[PDB]
């Protein structure tokens, strides 16, 4: 035995999957990527329906031009932390783009979304304080709790009552952070933020909302579920990513708190890593600014989401949501095996979707996560729906 | 009071600094960057001597061409985890470049170096196991220990004897990870890896070495201090970064362990984050391959290091190292105050260094003329500050 013996279970789970005849779902390679919606996988032209490119920004000509120009003018990397030599023109620009996008005085960019959550949660809530989070919070949120020294309180997913009951039992004086997501990434449901935030404030807690899966397509300015639900000015901190709608890599937190800049001085995952390459922050700047007025894309996104959700529901699939609440549609299957055969059939027929099992999914569920984007065509959506009906019938799901 | 009241002390410390008239060292902006060694800061043409661009790869024409081509062919981002839709052609290419660079069967890329250390440490060592690390280990290594559930054992900096004593007191059966750095980033001194690794193996521990500050310029193949000290085949895991010599962003771990691929299945900071943009992994691929044979750059790096270290030493500065052992030269000062006045004077005269000590790092693309300029700037500022 050595330090890797602990992986023998995972190794066996993967091998069972291979031996059953399934392609390794964790080893897919996009050999070519033609557009936000099309790739080539093992020589097969394939529709992509398992990405977070909600607004199809990764091939935008202005975004690409900005990335090429930044490479030319500032090089391939910064070779330093933001706190030392790693803040270039474009890092300042992207933080201002966020201030403009969210209408906040404060914006701090991190090198990944994972690190934004890891850092913000572990830095804000210290020893003798509390972090109160939804059961279905992203892994990075749980990891931030593990990194910090605060008391952790989990409440039942989307339960306003359970949040209220668990908060009410805590001592009043210690400071508290309630952590919520606008759109939950596994099932594609939304949080009842209006009601949750009222409960948080009643118990004197600050509120952080993760709007990674809503950017550009919820609320009048595209700021997120919090904005759609009328909570402008009541959310202490909003966390997001550059990897989804924005189409690059990186994380961020925005706020109107007057002391928010001091987070830079204290936050280890901000301090102890190199800043993002100039091309990454330049592409992100251009993309964020275009997202402020991307009305046509937003309308195509919602039309595509409604088409997919409605179509899969009508044909008999059990979905994660009863109504079309986001750009993620989760098809729920009975077991690992049924999910795998479904996934394989779609893949072999020219459609890529995400297959998920826990820890990435809520315990016990086995699902296919489909996500649409603004650049899927009506023809592609009709193709996807047909592929799902045929595969669902063949595997015996519907 | 709220969750940010805890920062009132830091806020006051920063404000005292500003009120004293002195430039905020944590708010420097490189408004223009002309080359690996030259920037414009507050309108002033400034020599950079405080970066980790050791091999000056960030403006390499082949690297830049590869980044432009990747943007063109694959777009600005992947929009997904490596475990799902985020593995494109260039992610596979960069992992193979690492296998070729290090001569290993295994190579796993992470979205940052910080996350490579956070993830590898917290995933390898579980409950009832031990992580044994040098007192002066990088923050990311400490953070990996905090993230995991293992027992943590810290040993006195650079002390082979203390490592041996602390290991000897532990129970034999539980698995153990000894974590070392090749080049220590503050002072620029080197670990006695040959001796430390012998001790680790005597006590049955696995060994991880961080070679972030040695890549391309230690050992016959540029693999690091471990390679230079004859430890090829004896190091279980090597961790590095894409942000220093490689000149982009990202982290990695390499290994010959036959189960190494299974780390992908278990490691949370690998799984639960988007993969790097195509341009980042393409630039990294090209840079890594060039680093395998970058003889002219390596020679300039070492010549520059020797010139700077020798010059500052001869001038009467106390340095972190008695001999020129790495590309980092640390000038040691008495006070927070003396360091700050020194730093300010260098900055105002057209030279950027890191204040932590003043940490000077040379790169392969500094010219002999620039090094002589730096030396003059140091003498003048050192005399002016006393």
């Amino acid at each position: 035995r050595d330090l890797l013996s602990k992986f023998d279970g995972l190794i066996a789970e993967r091998q069972k999957l291979l031996d059953s005849g399934v392609t390794d779902p964790f080893a897919i390679v996009m050999e070519q990527v033609k557009s936000p919606t099309e790739a080539v996988i093992r020589g097969k032209d394939t529709i992509l329906l398992g990405t977070y490119n909600y607004m199809g920004m990764t091939f935008d000509p202005d975004v690409i031009a900005a990335g090429k120009e930044a490479l030319e003018k500032f090089g391939s990397g910064t070779n330093g932390s933001r706190m030392l030599n790693g803040t270039f023109h474009d890092h300042m620009e992207v933080e201002q783009a966020l201030r403009d996008f969210y209408g906040t005085t404060g914006a701090i960019v991190f090198s990944t979304g994972y690190m934004a959550n890891l850092g913000i949660i572990s830095t804000l809530a210290g020893k003798g304080e509390y972090v109160i989070l939804d059961a279905d919070s992203h892994a990075s949120i749980y990891d931030g709790c593990q990194q910090g020294n605060a008391e952790i309180v989990r409440f039942r997913h989307n339960s306003v009552e359970d949040l209220d009951k668990r908060l009410g039992r805590l001592p009043k004086e210690p400071a508290k952070l309630v952590v919520l997501e606008g759109v939950y990434s596994m099932l594609g449901d939304i949080a009842p933020l209006k009601e949750m935030v009222a409960v948080a404030k009643k118990h004197g807690a600050m509120v952080l909302v993760d709007e990674a899966h809503s950017m550009g397509f919820f609320g009048p300015n595209g700021r997120g579920v919090y904005e759609a639900q009328g909570l402008e000015g009541q959310i202490d901190f909003v966390v997001g990513t550059f990897s989804a709608s924005v189409g690059t890599v990186g994380g961020f937190v925005v706020s109107n708190h007057p002391k928010f800049e001091a987070v830079r001085l204290a936050c280890r995952p901000y301090i102890f890593t190199a800043s993002l390459p100039p091309s990454v922050v330049a592409t992100a700047t251009t993309s964020i600014r275009k997202l402020m007025t991307a009305h046509e894309k937003r309308e195509r996104l919602w039309s595509n989401a409604r088409a997919l959700h409605g179509g899969l529901k009508a044909m008999g699939f059990r979905l994660g949501t009863e109504t079309c609440d986001s750009a993620i549609v989760a098809v729920m299957l009975e077991d690992q095996e049924q999910a795998a055969m479904m996934w394989q059939a779609l893949l072999d027929g020219g459609l890529y979707v995400n297959m998920a099992r826990p820890p990435a999914t809520p315990a016990g569920t086995f699902l296919l996560r489909c996500s649409i984007c603004a650049e899927h065509t009506p023809a592609q959506i009709q193709t996807v729906l047909g592929m799902f009906q045929a595969a669902g019938r063949a595997v015996g799901v519907i």
